[PDB]
């Protein structure tokens, strides 16, 4: 990721990547695999898209995958997934 976007001011929970957007805000989201509860990010190996979206970002699309994995895709054009999908940029 790009170094402007890297968190400065938030003590980001384990098992979370976090995002510092242009506005000076910084939002921290559990990676895949996880899920969020009081600042804690639980293991959570079976969650689904039907869970907020598989933990995939809000506008991402959440697809499962035949072995039951998560797949996010972020579809807007020239977005990236970073974190897997949990956050989708452009380039």
């Amino acid at each position: 990721m790009s170094s402007e976007h890297r968190c400065i001011d938030t003590n980001v929970p384990e098992n979370a990547a976090c995002y510092r957007y242009l506005d000076g805000t910084e939002e921290w989201r559990c990676l895949l695999y996880f899920k969020e509860d009081a600042g804690k990010c639980v293991p959570a190996p079976n969650m689904t898209c039907k869970d907020k979206n598989g933990g995939c970002a809000p506008e991402a699309e959440c697809k499962m995958n035949d072995k039951n994995e998560i797949v996010c895709k972020c579809t807007k054009e020239g977005s990236e997934p970073l974190f897997e999908g949990v956050f989708c940029s452009h380039h």
